[PDB]
């Protein structure tokens, strides 16, 4: 069994050695007003890991649009990271522009609970989504044998940033929720007086005093988020292996 | 500042009280050859949680077709669970056919690391995907303010089952991987002799001795996986709040 | 076994979440010059608990006359508390006006020793009677299977406030004591000189130097206390189940 | 700062010295197939305590008829116990037929949590109701300044024996509950399947699937319990101090 | 076994509850320049203990002339103490004028090692002779079955007070020592130089350098002490049980 | 500070070295059906200690009549014991016939609590009265400055053996008790049934059910006990310092 | 085993009770510029111990001439010490002029490791040779059965004082060493340079760079030490038992 930092906590204060140099987490991103997604992979020159790095690199523009930086993590050293990045550029034609943490003694990995029973020595496929205040907002642990759906990582940061700016909770499968579609949920009342006040308001569509929603998201916000999902659902036009 | 069970561990032995009665995890499901998705929600009669239960309930037959059972969890008691289910059936027209664990002293929540800094008293939106051997395969921690993408939970269980069956690793964004499309990855060589023998046998398409793949997934398996992501990407024709 | 606060101790300082808001105990009631009865029930949408909530609600005016506020407690959450109150108002015609604490991790339950061996997860039927100084004056532990006699809780607070205001101890079964009727007892001498001064004085009816009494309670005080017990002994005029 | 034994626990094994001899609790009463009420008082030759011993002795036949015995407890020694009983018989005309525990080192007091903050040295007015299996069923803690309502101890024991024999829970204020009067509650369903089958049985009057009741108590058992509360409510015809 | 305070130690600082009120030991006596005898008995309304209280009461003036107060101790409460004193004055015609400590939790009993193996719950017949500086000078432990010789307690305090004021040690059986009669012992030399100087002074009757004595006690001092032993030896003219 | 063994406990098993040889306590005396008085003195060739050794020696026949052996104790060695015994025989004309324990490391002294605050290195004037079963019956602690009353030690053993043989308790100042003279007390009733049975038989003189006595002692028992006290009270015929 | 103070350590600070009064070691002797020989014996009025005391007493002037005081030690008390000195003066005709420590709880014994397996209760024949700075210079432990050679104790202090004043080491059997006779050894070089600088000087007789000596002791110094050994070797002309 293992130990983790938690949703709602500040990302633990640490210096990390990356292939772009030493950076301090979370302060390096906080000071820039930037969210970051820190993710891990078992080892360099591994095939599922390579496909994830290519997926992330291809979506890099979508992340920069949301004010989100990316940072990778494996127990491999900076030299392996750089040779691996060179290999991907040369054989796949995709430059990886974001840093990768070298975690040789698994100092960062043990702090983030990235070592699971599947490997004593290599991190699983962890994801920490950290907001511009350096707070952990979402944590995912995918295994060695299964690649992530990177479009879901985009949907999560887009939905979270929306939730924060409009003061709303996001329904299941947004923006295609099967009850309220692209509707966003008003935080429910926490007192009986508040409940009564809302159900006399008439200000929101309601199924009950605890279930109110409106549609305050721009058409652009809704279609941006839906575009992530359509990309994930779409059979690719040209497979990159053909031209490699 | 919390501790979780880990991918590759057995789901911890525990007797739990559900609105369907008392069961032993993971035995109850192992003895049936079933996988199970244990997920949690903060409290009954909450709006994001309600949208997630309807979402799971609409996908119930998809889960059942894969041999996956569902079981929810909150700190609310069985009588609340049943009253909440009655409300959903009555007001939304959707029956919740799967059990919900009652965890009032947070005994299960603490074992599974479901209590994060966002609330000392209520569980975040955890997901534990457990195979028919009772082994944790994947763990997701979504926060109070953000509903899950239930189609990604279907893609995860479908891809892991395919990977176990076909002895393959699954590329990022499968079945729409940008490098190899619906291709599955051969576990890479672990020795130099194996590396040489792989590259000499010419038995698979390859970018290097560590990156080989084939297309062994049935057309039905691929299309079922694409169907989950197409549903995720499409706005439903009619929203359930309209006939509510 | 387990642990409890004790008669004569200050109610433990604690912030609690109720369906009326967050309040500090006992400060919230001290600061209003009010006694409070804190009571617990196992779970929302339980029948004995429902009968007790209705009994307390019917007696709300009687507690208000004594400057006593009511606060309930169960491990269920506030949304369950509010839905349960709405069910009682709709189906029995009785509005519950007093707050209910939500104690999902049993934090308040353990502090007040409300978790007995009958249930690891749900509180028994505890009663804490607390005066306007925040001092615990009386504690009752009724089990899952037995509802409380709420008229005895009225008699307890009425007789305690009478004792406080007249400097008197209250005999068994007051105001219908089989020795002295509605009489109240003078605190006995604690020294041989006090015992002699008392037997020389002739100020009180006495059976001995340690058993003196008088009748300093108003007929209003006596008859109000007797009314509580006559209501407990009275077959009700119309059963609330009929009116539904 | 105190530690109590708990409802549902076996009364703790102990040898006690009484003014009737040495006995083992709860074995002495279990062996006779008896329930017992253990109750405490601060000291011999105290006036509220005397009024309570007289109340219990007056009700002794009522306890005996229920298969219930009484045992007292203070920190005073056996010779003081016998002198006090003699004083009560001589001066009030009432024989105390049941034993009193002598607990001079507070060993029994500390085991049962009978030392509260009102007195470091002297027991409050504790009540332990123990069944014929030796299991604690109810616990009451009255203070120094307030006598018990002994008719409520009779109602507690009668209602418990009825609930145990009829497999029913007992409503608030039974047998005068304002919702169902002298009706007794069917323990609610613990599963959705039990809840459907119960609603579909039409076997019982119901307000909901979790609130069902019938009237299986004999007229005699109901009238026995109403008798206790009528005695509590009525001013005695003559007071024992008058003929003293 | 068990522990005790020791000769030469200060009587331990403690607040005690007596039938005359609350007092601090040893300060209450120290502040008056009075010695005290603290003594204990197992329980009120015991026959040997009654004989000893009557013996002490008969000797009260004799103690008073030495500037020695008396204070008793049992584990019974002050109300038992006062009832017992009343019984002695009524039935034996003797008033007990000195306080008795009430020690119901054995707090004082455990501090002074008065709980011996004869009873786990009741003090043996302890005696603590404490001077006006609050220092324990002598300790006696009589058992349950054997009354004290109170005249020996007077001889101890008289002999100690003479030893103190005349700077002398007191021989065996003083004032009727078989070797030197009413003589008192010069404390022996502690050096060879002191030993030679004592023997070269011829100031004292001596049997050796270590055994010197004189007769510095007044005739009044010696006769007071002979009177205590005379009274112990002579049968009383009139037994008190005659006119019961 | 300070620990001791206790009345009612077996004298602690120990081998001691005496000026008569090595002996096991208490087995050496138990084996012969003898009681023993163990007493201590600070040091050999001390004046008060010398007077007490002569007092005990003069009373040796009186101890032997009762079946009681004497054994002394100090921290001085065997050779010093024998040289001190010789000095007493030579200078006072009195043989000391009983053994003295040598306790140079304070092994026996620490076990019996004979090291009080008056001296860290020398034993106070302890007295342990041990019966033929090896049970400690009475313990006295006299200080450095005050010699014992040896006649009181005879009266204690006599009165104890009499209590044991006649199944009686011994009143204060026996056999010159101011209430009942040479009467011995019947151990009081411990139950109400025994108290009633006693007060009915009229078998004894009674002041109450707890205070019964008779006069079962032989005139020899009474007069031998009084003779010890008359000896304590009598001015000696000729002082032993005279013939020296 | 056991535990000692060591050569080169300061003698442990302690206040000891002697037959000359209380003194502080080593301060009492350091403050006078005097060495001291502390020596132990098992018990007073033992024959080997007596012979050793007479041997020291005969050599008292030889010790004084060196500025060496003597002090004995047994577990016996000061009164025994003084009586034993009286016996020696009267029966042997020898005065013991030096103090003896009284150590009845073995406090000093345990500190100086004087309690060996030969006796748990009495010291062996310890010798502590302490210089005028309070430093332990030599330690001898003779057993119960073997008296010391007191002339070797004189030889040790004389040779140490010569070594100290002349900056020399003392050869085996000095002043009759078989290699260098009354020669004293120059402390050897501790470095290569010093070794060379020694052999380059003709300053001293040498067998090697590490074995240099001269004859710096005065004839009187040598003759003093020879006289101690000549006394050791010679049978005394008159044995003290004869004129005793
Ligand atoms: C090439 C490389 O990754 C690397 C990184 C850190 C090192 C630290 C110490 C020594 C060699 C290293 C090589
Ligand atoms: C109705 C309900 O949720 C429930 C669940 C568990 C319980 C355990 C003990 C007592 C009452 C309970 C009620
Ligand atoms: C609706 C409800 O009972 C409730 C109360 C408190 C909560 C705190 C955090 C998250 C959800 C909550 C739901
Ligand atoms: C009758 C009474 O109070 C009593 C009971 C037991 C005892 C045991 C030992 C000594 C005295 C006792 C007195
Ligand atoms: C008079 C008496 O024994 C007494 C002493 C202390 C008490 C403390 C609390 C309650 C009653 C008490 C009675
Ligand atoms: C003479 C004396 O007191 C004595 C007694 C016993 C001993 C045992 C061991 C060593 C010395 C002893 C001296
Ligand atoms: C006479 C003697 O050696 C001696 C030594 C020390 C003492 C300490 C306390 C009491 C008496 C003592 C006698």
């Amino acid at each position: 069994p293992g130990s983790i930092p938690l949703i709602g906590e500040r990302f633990p204060e640490m210096e990390v050695t990356t292939d772009h140099g030493v950076i301090k987490l979370p302060d390096h991103y906080v000071s820039q007003g930037k969210w970051f997604v820190l993710f891990s992979h078992p080892a360099d020159f591994t095939p599922v890991s390579t496909t994830e790095f290519v997926s992330f690199a291809r979506r890099y523009e979508d992340f920069q649009r949301l004010g989100v930086d990316l940072i990778g993590l494996s127990v491999d050293s900076v030299c392996s990271h750089i040779k691996w990045k060179e290999w991907i550029e040369r054989h796949i034609g995709v430059r990886i522009p974001f840093p990768i943490i070298a975690d040789p003694q698994g100092t960062v990995a043990r702090r983030l609970g990235l070592l699971h029973a599947e490997s004593a020595t290599h991190t699983v496929r962890g994801v920490f989504i950290v907001d511009a205040r350096g707070v952990i907002r979402t944590m995912l642990y995918y295994p060695m044998e299964l690649g992530r759906l990177v479009d879901e990582i985009l949907r999560i940061v887009k939905a979270l940033k929306l939730g924060d700016s409009l003061k709303r909770a996001v329904p299941a499968d947004w923006p295609n929720n099967e009850i309220i579609g692209e509707g966003l949920i008003v935080p429910p009342p926490t007192t009986e007086d508040q409940a009564r006040a809302r159900m006399e308001s008439g200000q929101y569509r309601s199924l009950d005093w605890w279930f109110s929603w409106d549609t305050p998201a721009s058409r652009d916000d809704v279609e941006e988020a839906r575009r992530y999902l359509r990309r994930a659902a779409e059979k690719p036009a040209k497979l990159l292996y053909e031209e490699a």
